[PDB]
């Protein structure tokens, strides 16, 4: 689940990824 999620997060999702994984 995680490598495809990480790949799409890098591709066009980093705004949601940074808040969810607490890097904002």
């Amino acid at each position: 689940f995680l490598p495809i999620l990480a790949s799409l997060a890098a591709k066009f999702g980093p705004k949601l990824f940074c808040l969810v994984t607490k890097k904002c």
